[PDB]
């Protein structure tokens, strides 16, 4: 319902896309515990909604998210960290079944960068900037900064970025495979919506098998990933939407999915 | 035998390349059971031919393969699929020990795209297009689409492709690493045959060991992939061609290999 | 000490960067046992040196290294290789805690390419050329040319390089993610040192944990990698530098790391 | 809260053990939503209670848990199962960071057995029986039943148990290492508490890491397990309870752990 | 067909079990290429036969199989082996979707023991002996004898068996978990048939999934193995036999499975 | 050299076994640095000695190794363990190419138990006891005692031993697969030497390959485990000893292996 760190609203034609704007520009959308709490509540209600098929995540023109809130972390001990399982809440984004598109304008550093990488797709603004400056303040990134980055971008660029704290541009991010489309700043959010919209017009149950199938590519060997894929593939033949979509092509007419 | 769906021919210098062309242009080379049946026969003849050192696979100038034959899948049940090991036959291509180069002009969609990714090397034409549009017909890619794509191009672009069914250009695929060379439509097939000629000049057995070692990059941690590679490496030192290859270099002369 | 195959000097402000220059130019820095033996000695004293934070490894302007010494390999048998654990001494470079940057001008072929790929970051000169031509001498890459290359560059290009022995430009290399920056031949080594310089001013302990985390991306599933990253992340909180880094940030001043 | 399917109470001298007893004897502690929901609340509490060092899970004397509530699963569709993750909340045992010990008297069938296997340590009564009989009612085990059983017991016996639904005694389970102790029915829960009470004596933080390290053995290669273990083994030196544990030993006395 | 090396017959009440008896006693069922071709033939027709729900593989009373045929392997070079993919044809048994039970009487040495380990369940006779004696003829086991054995029995005993060639008894093997039952010599095969009979009572499709799930235990981390298990579990809710099976339990009657 | 903590000498038929006896009985063979240093020198020597084919490691009748040495460890900080790569030198055992057998009489606790488990084979005297009591002094095992133990013995017993520090008997260890023989105390060492003699009379090169194939069971999936095994299986066909073994068999005579 009511939110003070973010702005969540349904968007697209037929409102089939849920947009989540991080709205804490004063500290460039720095990711405190209360901010994350609210994104999780927001994600939950969009996951729960039957009309919603794809979620789009963004911040402002200047920043997607500058990073973790450093003023909270400052006095933590080792024991405090391990016992509490600090940054457990931050992983929620990777357990949503419906797909999430990151629309990243301006700065995505540290947590913000890590948040974008947890998403399934990233669209970048022209003046978007990606970095993992943790090393500069005596830590390493602790939310897949080392894992998801390196897998996208390759060892040499990940090592360079993680060990120096250096930033890369949206153009390089695209070239390296971290992001998959570059858009003007003014139309970025809209272009992500139109993509989210396309995905939303496909069957929710099958779309979720697809997403799950693509995430197995980082969790197992190709041989077993192939096998797992074949079983999700076979599974689709137990859905109505799969008979609908395939007989639509053969009849040369428009398909209509009931997410079933 | 005598094919109805494909053209299999020896090409290159001294006919050391096996060219398989998918020749079902009325259906945009849609990969029906009968066509894969023949493709697999051609693959087996060239595997057994001591003359042949590498294989190039193509379709027409308009289409490589537009997909699986959606008219055949229309009335499959979940039981039909599981107990038929449906699409298993499509994997014979992954068991070929000689290198296979895919020369993709025009459309390589869905099944067609997957066939391309199973090959060791992909060359694309200027107007080539890749897509996994199974999501539009209410399935997911069921022949490595999600696995090989994601491993080649990174999450963002694979998620966008599989979830929306969108197409990427020849040039989008080169930048992503899905393909390794772009050619003029008119010379693609010849450029691929030249690449196959080179490979064929090398020792078949050490070439087989190299391909096996490269494929292992997706089946193992790096530590064990490194251990596997050494076993193959040391193994080469039991071949006549290794001795000849290194003696050629020391005597400043051309190597003349004997597949042994 | 007094090496004959290499030069080793401390560089950067306050001699915080170790530079190793392969100096066997008459043989294009071909990696004979003697040379690798000196390389490892030099890595050891830099690794043991508390002033040094980073290591830059380079060759000549014409050649980084043109491969493993083929004359030493020529008369080896299978039994010689296996029992002598041939090439095992090369791996010492993968075991150094501190970051190593390759600065590649000219040829990096076969073992030379493999040596570069074992470093964390690769910087390339505008005329650098990468290749794995082992197949042309009747062997396969035996020091991770099929493992690390594939993981960087993708299957297609890797297969094409490994099976044909063909070379790729510095520009190709960067595009494929094998290298993270290209520079002019003239200033490569100085720009590599500058990168090393930044890294070396960060906490040596947390930097080492950072690197150990990024390398984990090739040794485990993303799930376990994430868990490993967290364990290391929490571990930083037991260090003096991690407090000194964050407190320096908050107070808006220079952090003063004591590598502890 | 005042539970209706279970009993949850603190036990041992100084009440340092959590005991959860499944109390649905009429249905032979068959697992239904209502029972699982409460078990999960009881785990949550004991995990939060700083006096609780270990948990014991048990049933009655005739039955630990005799399978699941099949009357609930009876009308379910495939879609219903997948969309609404079925048996998701049956998994919180695998997320408790303190050690849980199954104390199995009588039948542990279907989910019963799975529930026991999800625990760290299984103690079995003399007349205890284990089976995965889901095959007989047209399913397969869906709570790690094929996965944890096989890794405990081995392929032959796991395959025999799963494909026939046949039952093994406590004596067979012990031989095969599914359970690690056999006790008289009368004193089973009593032995389980004594074992739990020793575990409760140790440092809560250091016990937690030891647990995570053992669990690692089923999720990584031996190579990386060893690395992970080492890193946790280094972590212990950040804690007071290790400084305290070792200095108590060298001073020849009993140690006072503060779970820190 | 007209098998010269084996005997294949349907067995059990209702002929729902297929028996394959290796019948080359003059060579102690040594596994020459001819014998394996026929074994593979028999497996295929029992795999295709809809009445057959489980297979039993045996040899004679003196010998299950004494190993790979050492007279055939004698004159093979390294080149021959690698290029001929030697022993690759043995793996077809691992591709059968129906369960296979090895009934081992007397000698199961080297390849004999490897073949039995490829089966899903092993029943051993009181006088059976297991060994991997390849080392005493200057090879290692090359059909899973280092891999399955180790996984069943543990490092210490595997290392002992493979490095010395020493044999173990049925009792040793049961203790180690290589075999799940010991039978008298004279009723072993019938006892095995009775295990097959029970397996054949259940739904062939759900049994195929069950078997496929248990095999996954050796190919994945426990985390991925559970998600694969969950997906197969859900898949069963798409079959006739699971509703029938569950509705038959609730109604306290005998289920009638349709393998569907 | 002139050892002060160990006794090293050649034993067995023709002095082909290398015996390392830990000889610090009054400290129950606690694994201090001086002793591990010497151990490693002794491994290096027997590994280089072409007379030696296998190694037996032991302590005295009352103790194999009571563990590590808390005095050394008492003041270690977190930073000092990580920076100094603590217990790195304790791993050299896992890098010997020749087989190592442990002959464990009496106490093998903590570091002593890990040291045993690092060996290929464990033989235990009738009064042997195994334990991992690190938890009682506030650490976890740091030398694979959470990893090798769990793989050998199963989760329940592993969790029990590590979380309580409780001993198990020699008889319990064999039941669980941690050790492969139990011997009378007085003849233990001689039985281990007999087992070593057998190994030493086989081909060293093929023995080493076999040990490698077995060690791989814990480093990859069974699919890739099998492929690695095949590559080693073929490589033996490059050796003289394989031809000699198979020919010996064919000519009804004793093989005479030459280590080649
Ligand atoms: C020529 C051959 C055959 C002999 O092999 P070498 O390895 O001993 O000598 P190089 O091929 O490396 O040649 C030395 C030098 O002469 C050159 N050379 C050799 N033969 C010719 C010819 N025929 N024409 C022009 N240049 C030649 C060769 O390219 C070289 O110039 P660079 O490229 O600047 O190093
Ligand atoms: C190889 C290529 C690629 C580079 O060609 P170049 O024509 O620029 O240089 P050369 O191949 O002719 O060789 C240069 C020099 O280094 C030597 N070299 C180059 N690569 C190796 C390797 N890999 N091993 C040993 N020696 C090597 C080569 O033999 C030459 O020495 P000589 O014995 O005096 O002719
Ligand atoms: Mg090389
Ligand atoms: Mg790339
Ligand atoms: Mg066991
Ligand atoms: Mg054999």
């Amino acid at each position: 319902a009511n939110f003070e760190y973010i702005i969540a609203e349904k968007r697209g034609k037929n409102n089939t896309v849920g947009l989540i704007q991080l709205n804490r520009p004063k500290a460039l959308n720095a990711l405190c515990d209360g901010l994350i709490d609210e994104l999780n509540q927001a994600l939950k209600i969009f996951e729960e909604d039957p009309a919603v098929g794809a979620i789009v995540l963004t911040g402002g023109d200047k920043a997607f998210a500058a990073g973790a809130d450093i003023k909270e972390m400052q006095n933590l001990s080792f024991q405090d960290c391990y016992s509490s399982k600090f940054l457990k809440h931050w992983d929620h984004l990777t357990q949503v079944k419906k797909p999430v598109i990151a629309a990243v304008n301006g700065y995505a550093f540290g947590g913000g960068c890590e948040l974008a990488m947890m998403c399934d797709i990233i669209y970048a603004g022209e003046k978007a900037q990606f970095a993992q400056p943790e090393i500069l303040i005596g830590t390493i990134p602790g939310a897949g900064g080392t894992q998801r980055l390196t897998r996208a971008v390759g060892k040499s660029l990940a090592m360079e970025m993680v060990l120096t704290g250096d930033r890369i541009s949206a153009q390089d991010a695209k070239q390296a495979g971290l992001v998959s489309k570059i858009c003007p700043v003014e139309t970025l959010v809209e272009e992500a919506i139109q993509c989210a919209e396309k995905i939303a017009s496909n069957s929710k149950i099958v779309v979720a098998m697809a997403k799950e199938s693509v995430n197995a590519a980082f969790e197992m060997t190709l041989t077993e990933g192939s096998k797992l894929e074949k079983k999700l593939f076979y599974s689709t033949f137990a859905t109505d939407d799969r008979k609908e979509g395939m007989t639509a092509f053969v009849e040369k007419r428009k398909a209509n999915f009931k997410d079933q």
